[PDB]
């Protein structure tokens, strides 16, 4: 699904950003743009980050 409609970032793209090097929402934000516009998706994006890290 789209986590961030403003930037067109999917849950899979957040996971892949982590697999590819990111360790934090802040890094995923800079790498993908998630949460940089209205910011309403930040909590959901942080949930995806937390879930992905816990699964590693
Ligand atoms: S929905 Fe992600 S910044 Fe607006």
């Amino acid at each position: 699904m789209y986590v961030c409609l403003c930037q067109g970032v999917t849950d899979n793209q957040i996971r892949d950003a982590i697999y590819e090097g990111c360790c934090s929402y802040e890094e995923v934000r800079e790498a993908t743009g998630v949460g940089t516009q209205c910011g309403k998706c930040a909590s959901l994006a942080k949930q995806v980050v937390r879930e992905t890290l816990n699964d590693l």
